[PDB]
């Protein structure tokens, strides 16, 4: 039923580029692209919060060719056009330093995708991954705690949950219960998607709260730069409450790091009505409803 490995390295699709959009705005920090591949002429479908591999081309430092490299999928099964033709990707240039060696280092592939020019072929695999998947229950709550590029599965979530052309073209899917998004980037122009998250909770304010810890424009009350764990901590109770609905479902999608400080901040809501939270979440893990990717 969830589709999975219709394209495999061996034998990827190969996509066009239909557009290549920056979301970084003006003085934002790095580069994080919207891309939008054609998938017409291939049998390639997906549902939310799956991934697919893009391989780049070219070659390592050995002479081996590059491998697939794995990204979130950003759009509905539908893309973001809402005609079944297209997937998308929320793609950071990855960058890095010396010394070490360099100084700057560009990653292959996310430099490769977010330098990419409509109408190159790409190749895809996929879609993978079933740890990621949104409840078919329309009055399911949706925790989402992403930072930077793990906005991506978010997204999906919440265009199928939201935007009107999904709505008009998901009968089975109106969405009715509560959805929450702590949304952890460096700054305001690093705010991926602000505009169209911003015209969600505007329309869904019972439905839809969004949240942002900002680092280099909020300080946490400790006075350090605020990070999607301190609003964690500054709503544990909140989340806890909500976590303890037996159709609550939390996805927590990023680079790895954060989950030390999450879970730290529901131990401690958590344990305020003797619960242990590390048993509570093996279990919500256990059930499907602990959703975690982090790379
Ligand atoms: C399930 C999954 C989903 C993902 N979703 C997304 C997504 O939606 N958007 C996105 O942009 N990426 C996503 N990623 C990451 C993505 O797959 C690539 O790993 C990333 O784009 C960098 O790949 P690259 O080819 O550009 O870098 P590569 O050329 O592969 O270089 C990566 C290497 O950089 C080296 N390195 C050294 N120092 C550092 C440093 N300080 N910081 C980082 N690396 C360092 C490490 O050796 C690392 O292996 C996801 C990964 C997974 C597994």
């Amino acid at each position: 039923d969830v589709p999975v490995n219709l394209y495999r390295p061996n034998a990827p699709f190969i996509g066009k580029v239909i557009s290549n959009e920056p979301l970084v705005k003006e003085g934002g920090i790095g580069i994080v692209q919207h891309i939008k591949f054609d998938l017409t002429g291939g049998n390639l479908k997906y549902i939310e919060g799956q991934a697919i591999g893009i391989i780049p081309p070219g070659v390592d430092k050995n002479g081996k060719p590059e491998k697939l490299r794995l990204y979130s999928i950003a759009s509905t099964r539908h893309g973001d056009d809402v005609d079944d033709k297209t997937i998308s990707l929320c793609v950071r240039q990855l960058e890095y330093k010396h010394p070490e060696s360099g100084e700057t280092v560009y990653g292959v592939c996310s430099t490769y995708l977010t330098h990419i020019e409509p109408g190159s072929e790409v190749k895809i695999t996929g879609p993978v991954g079933k740890e990621m998947l949104l409840p078919d229950d329309p009055e399911a709550n949706v925790i989402m705690l992403a930072t930077g590029t793990g906005i991506a599965p978010m997204r999906t979530y919440l265009w199928r949950m939201f935007k009107d052309a999904e709505r008009a073209a998901n009968p089975e899917y109106q969405f009715k219960g509560f959805s929450w998004l702590v949304f952890g980037v460096p700054t305001t122009p690093n705010i991926l998607y602000k505009e169209e998250l911003e015209e969600i909770q505007q329309k869904y304010p019972d439905n839809f709260r969004l949240t942002y810890a900002i680092s280099r424009e909020q300080k946490n009350p400790q006075g350090g730069r605020m990070y999607i764990q301190d609003r964690v901590a500054e709503h544990a109770d909140e989340l806890w409450q909500l976590i303890k609905n037996q159709k609550t479902h939390t996805y927590i999608c990023g680079l790895r790091g954060m989950e030390e400080g999450i879970d730290a901040a529901l131990s401690a809501a958590a344990a305020k009505e003797g619960v242990t939270w590390s048993d509570y979440q093996k279990d919500l893990k256990k059930a499907g409803r602990w959703h975690v990717e982090t790379y």
